[PDB]
């Protein structure tokens, strides 16, 4: 049938349809996902005066992102189990159309919270030195801007188009490249002038922050990094993505927050850990 | 097929359908419109104690406007995906009417809350000079409620009756200026009297107010902007109208609100910035 | 087609159907109410600690008759657009059953919190001074009680039978003006002894009152205002209605509690407005 | 039809079929219901600084009592509306058994939270003088436990073994007059060494408590008050039922949860009503 | 007909139906779940101040656990009612393929967040002597992720592939008496150098956490606890893993929860119990 600029699930859900455990996993992850994110939003929200109050603006940052990411990892949790039904005669879950294409573009128009959100809670940690709070702000926000929403135009064709999903991919990865180079500039100029404690909590924060945003191109090659009619492009890949997703997202936003909440009590005058 | 007095995005739905980018991209910017609203709520809340008591009145009204803003939002983006349904054999999505014909006007009518609260909201921040409180207060409220019953009126007829949708939109204009005039005067007698930091701010303000206000009736216009057959009556017209309101209530709402809680904390004695 | 004792939108809806822009504003006019509700719940919410400990029960009954006035206008809302469905053929919206008969009253056993609550509240700001509390709570709360009870079984009958509808209507008059003479005498005691700012705020409280609750029974009768086969038996009757309820609603219960607050304000040894 | 073993609703909607009226009470009453105990959940969280420390947890059980009710009240409420359809030829709400059979099976099991919890909250509140808190407690929520389950089996049976109904009933009884026995006692040492005031509010509370939570039996029973083919095996009964469970428990959880409120302000050392 | 890998519950509701009872209380019992876990959510948060600033962290994490349980036990009563639809001409609940398979698993990916965080909990009451913080963390967590991760590729083949189920349950055992062994060392190191009273605790605690963890794999095991065509190897056994679920829910989370809470305000310095 016809698809069109479609999510490359909706081309297995179409022609091979998904097994119950393919089926019901995706299901269940997207659920911890989201569950994940409201757990979150209450830890972020009940821990902020365990910070001096010049810190507690993370706190409040990690707090917004996880409502986004909820309200987001929701929507999508539902819209998965819409958009495939079981069929009783095969029994397998099968695009149903009924219920709109599924489309992982949900996510990423969600990231223009989350992204600059994310980058920017740093600043209310850590103190820079050579950089601008202000020139760092706006490199991180353009920067992501311009990743999320040329990423955004790559994934719609992801099936339809190899070529303008590679290329836009490409684009998108060169924002990130200039994301990641700043961000290290960022925690390197934060561990000067602050404790052993604090300095060992911002190498974890970059390794962290490193592996789990690199996750998300990860998941848009998904299908394709076993190469053509790879192991990948199946129900099995259906999975893989969205388990590196939840994965992502946990790390990225929830452990990213913890620890940077971590961070802000070493700082803290008063306080400790 | 009869529509009647219907919004413009069922005739393009009903005749020549939406493509899977259009109807995704659509459903995709509503959602991170109401992510953005209960972000904003719980934003606004959790910094309500950065200023000093009196400007708190800012803080509540701005948390006021996000509760309205997501309901509405969130309400509007299940309306787009109930009113257009994937056709499995051209592979568009098309008017399905049993989710009720798609309508803008539910918006118009919740800015009954937006509008008078946030032109309300700033003369609770700075004081005015030779403009009375009460008499501002009262042109906001009137023309506020005016310019949005006059536009509401207009947007049944973008289709079917051109020449009404233009009168009442031009009527509308009218109480807009109205609008525009009266926050100006009170964004000049605002910098009377105050830090330069507050003032740079309040500028900002003023730039902000008048592009976020402005795109509103761009919206109104937007299938027509490109003329008859233009470029714009189109699935590539009705992207581009949610689009923009998207960012109108973003830049209006949320940003307009930070804005001012930031003016408010360097007209506080205590606090700093 | 057979209805029964079903109020008149039902029968409006069977017949004639919907306009689009009556469908549409029907709509949006209780969307907007429940969204004036919760906004208003944060509102009062969150200005608890402007007024004196002795005064904040006001704040308290405010907000528990948004939580009632917001889960019924929402759930009213869903009702009404569950209630009539779109006709392709003609282009007007008709009583689809299946979402049940739209019924008004469901306002109605929900205003046996919102009256009781509404008179009970003022009770807590303005000092009585020959009239004892008890007293005043108990006539208040009876009348109520009656007043709703006999309206709501009058109101299954506007249509199935008229005579009866008319009478319980009376019956239910009676009641109303026992309150109205009541909440008189409430708000003169209330005027003895505080200052000529809260004298005028009273004065304006009792003109809110009377009007606002005078709406309730003017929808009550909205069918019948222009007699038989009049203007108002029509889908503009049915908008009406549903407008009437909706200022009245704002009215009665957001700006009442708002001007109840502002008098705690001024009646605050601490606090000026 | 086949039924089973089933509440009796689903027989009188299954047979006769429900008016317009006995339908929409049904529905109305359980939907105050919910946005009773809502608005309760609301009032009690918000008092809770209103009493002294030790008679908070008072306020925290009500509070827990409110959440119990509100989302059984609330889903009790949708399975009425989604078991019962509209039948156009006659007007009459017929049993819809693709929305699930009806049952009241939902309230019994969710006591478990309320009845234990309920006992609880006055121990908190009144001394004891010859009783211990924790021997009380025991006995208070074995009885509790063993009345309820005794009771949600004879419910399954009312009419398909009228036998086994009313067995498990009478069992059920002898548990509740077991908590009845051991409530006098509780309220009877609860006056002792307390104010007269205080002393006033508790006979109250005992009257209050011994009517509220007979009712219960009483909506058991309802069906078969007017013995065999009685008025009351009809709509007239399904109507009753519903109402006095809502009576019951807005005088159970909440009135008893206020006058608890206002023992508990009496007994305190800062405050006074 | 063709299930493949799925839960026996699809197998009973899709041959032999489910009666009345069954269907209901299995409906019920998962409705009391998440009722109680939203209760329990408001109680954790309601009394974080009741103990020392260090201890404050269980009452966090505590209602972490309860947000992730109540969503999942919610989303998980919606799956069963949608999963399973009355037939009229026999009268029972047949599988309905339209709403999805029912399956477990939802519990068991939940359980990344309720195992770990349960676990963690302790650990900021007690006080350990010879095992280390970061080690008994570590250890916890990674045979917490073992043992789930172990189990939910298990449950997927209880009926598919005896064999698989068995095998991978065996190993999840292994990763269990693991958690059980570092658990018993935490819990006497906890004991060493506190009062009589939080041994006491700490003895009832861990027999709570003994019985109640134990009782999952029961569950696991449930349908074939009384061998091949036993009595547990249908409907009956259907509603005892819910039950038993359930009861290890509120017992291995909230009770659990509790008595922490409880030790917390025996060993803080300021409070009494
Ligand atoms: C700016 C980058 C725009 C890159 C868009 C790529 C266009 C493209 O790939 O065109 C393929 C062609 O249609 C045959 O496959
Ligand atoms: C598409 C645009 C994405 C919208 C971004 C955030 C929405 C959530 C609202 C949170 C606003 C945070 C702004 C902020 O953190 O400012 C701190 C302040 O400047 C120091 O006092
Ligand atoms: C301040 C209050 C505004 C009062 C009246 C505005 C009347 C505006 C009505 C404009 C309707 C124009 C119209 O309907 O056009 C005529 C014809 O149908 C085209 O083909
Ligand atoms: C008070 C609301 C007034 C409502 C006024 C509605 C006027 C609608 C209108 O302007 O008429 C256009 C139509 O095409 C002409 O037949
Ligand atoms: C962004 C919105 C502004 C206008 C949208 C830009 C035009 C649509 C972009 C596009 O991809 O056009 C292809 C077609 O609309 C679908 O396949
Ligand atoms: C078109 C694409 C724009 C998308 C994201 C930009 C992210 C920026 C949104 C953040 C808004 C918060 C803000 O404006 O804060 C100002 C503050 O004063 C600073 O220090
Ligand atoms: C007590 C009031 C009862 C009034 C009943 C009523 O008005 O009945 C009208 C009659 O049925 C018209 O034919
Ligand atoms: C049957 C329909 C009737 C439904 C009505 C119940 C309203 C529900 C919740 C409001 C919470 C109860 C509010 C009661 C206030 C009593 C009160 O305030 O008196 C003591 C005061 O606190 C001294 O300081
Ligand atoms: C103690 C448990 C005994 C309670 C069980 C009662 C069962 C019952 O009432 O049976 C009636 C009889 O079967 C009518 O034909
Ligand atoms: C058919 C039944 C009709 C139902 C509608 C009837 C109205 C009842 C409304 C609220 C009751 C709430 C319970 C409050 C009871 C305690 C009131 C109280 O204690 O009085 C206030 C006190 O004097 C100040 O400190
Ligand atoms: C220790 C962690 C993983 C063990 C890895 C070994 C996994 C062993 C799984 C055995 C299995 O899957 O069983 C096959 C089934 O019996 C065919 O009929
Ligand atoms: C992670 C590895 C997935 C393990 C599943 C293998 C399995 O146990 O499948 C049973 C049997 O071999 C298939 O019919
Ligand atoms: C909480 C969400 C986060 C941290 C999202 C991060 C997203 C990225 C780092 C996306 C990166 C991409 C590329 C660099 C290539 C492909 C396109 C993107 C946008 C997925
Ligand atoms: C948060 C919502 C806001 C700030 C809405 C503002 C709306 C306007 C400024 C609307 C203006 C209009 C015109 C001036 C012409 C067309 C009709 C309107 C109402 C769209
Ligand atoms: C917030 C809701 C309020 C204030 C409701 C007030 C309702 C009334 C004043 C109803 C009055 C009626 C009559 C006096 C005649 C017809 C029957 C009623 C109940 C609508
Ligand atoms: C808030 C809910 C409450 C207070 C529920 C109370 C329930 C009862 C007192 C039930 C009593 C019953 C009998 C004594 C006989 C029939 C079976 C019961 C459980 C309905
Ligand atoms: C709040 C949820 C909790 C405490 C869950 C605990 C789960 C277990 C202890 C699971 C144990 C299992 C086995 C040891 C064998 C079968 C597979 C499992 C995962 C059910
Ligand atoms: C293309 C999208 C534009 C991204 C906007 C980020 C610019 C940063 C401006 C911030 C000024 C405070
Ligand atoms: C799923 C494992 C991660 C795959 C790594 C691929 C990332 C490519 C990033 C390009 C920049
Ligand atoms: C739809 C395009 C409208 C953009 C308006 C820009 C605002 C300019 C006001 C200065
Ligand atoms: C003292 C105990 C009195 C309690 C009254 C309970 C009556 C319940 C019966 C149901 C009401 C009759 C409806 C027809
Ligand atoms: C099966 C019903 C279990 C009831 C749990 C209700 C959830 C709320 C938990 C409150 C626990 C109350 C104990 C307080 C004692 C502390 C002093
Ligand atoms: C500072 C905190 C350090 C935490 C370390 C704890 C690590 C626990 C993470 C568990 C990861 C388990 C990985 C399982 C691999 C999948 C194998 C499944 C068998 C088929
Ligand atoms: C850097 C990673 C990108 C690798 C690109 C792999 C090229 C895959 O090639 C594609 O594979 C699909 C899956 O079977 C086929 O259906 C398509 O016809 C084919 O174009
Ligand atoms: C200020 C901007 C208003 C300009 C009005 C443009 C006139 C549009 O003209 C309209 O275009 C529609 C779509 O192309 C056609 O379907 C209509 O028949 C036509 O009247
Ligand atoms: C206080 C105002 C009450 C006025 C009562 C007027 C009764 C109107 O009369 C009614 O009008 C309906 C609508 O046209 C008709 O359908 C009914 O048959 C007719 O009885
Ligand atoms: C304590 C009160 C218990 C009285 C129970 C006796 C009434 C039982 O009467 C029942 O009535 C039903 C409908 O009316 C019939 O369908 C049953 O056949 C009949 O047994
Ligand atoms: C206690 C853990 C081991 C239990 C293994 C019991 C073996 C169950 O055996 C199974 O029972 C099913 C139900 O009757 C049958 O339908 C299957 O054919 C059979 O394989
Ligand atoms: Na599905
Ligand atoms: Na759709
Ligand atoms: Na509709
Ligand atoms: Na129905
Ligand atoms: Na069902």
């Amino acid at each position: 049938q016809e698809l069109g600029n479609a999510n490359f699930e909706n081309f297995i859900g179409a022609t091979e349809g998904f097994s119950e455990i393919a089926y019901q996993f995706t299901s269940h992850i997207l659920t911890l996902g989201y569950a994940v994110m409201l757990a979150g939003l209450l830890y972020f929200i009940l821990t902020i005066k365990n910070v001096d109050k010049k810190f507690q603006m993370s706190n409040i940052l990690s707090a917004v992102v996880m409502v986004s990411a909820f309200l987001l990892l929701y929507a999508q949790a539902q819209n998965w189990t819409s958009s495939f039904t079981f069929n009783e005669e095969v029994g397998r879950y099968f695009l149903d159309p009924s219920g709109d294409l599924f489309n992982n573009g949900y996510r990423y128009l969600n990231w223009l919270i989350d992204v600059p959100m994310l980058l920017f809670q740093i600043l209310f940690v850590v103190s820079l030195t050579t950089s601008k709070f202000s020139s760092v702000r706006n490199q991180f926000w353009f920067s992501g801007a311009m990743m999320i929403i040329t990423g955004y135009i790559g994934q719609f064709y992801e099936v339809s188009n190899l070529t303008a999903f590679l290329v836009w991919g490409a684009i998108s990865s060169a924002f990130f490249f200039h994301i990641l180079w700043v961000m290290k500039k960022v925690i390197n100029e934060g561990k000067e002038g602050i404790s052993p404690a604090g300095q060992k909590i911002l190498s974890n924060i970059w390794i962290l922050f490193l592996i789990s945003w690199t996750l998300y191109p990860g998941a848009y090659l998904m299908p394709y990094l076993t190469g053509v009619d790879g192991f990948l492009y199946s129900e099995d890949g259906v999975m893989a993505r969205q388990l590196v997703y939840t994965i992502a997202d946990v790390s990225s936003k929830v452990i990213y927050g913890v620890l940077l909440g971590n961070l802000a009590i070493t700082l803290s005058k008063n306080k400790e850990l």
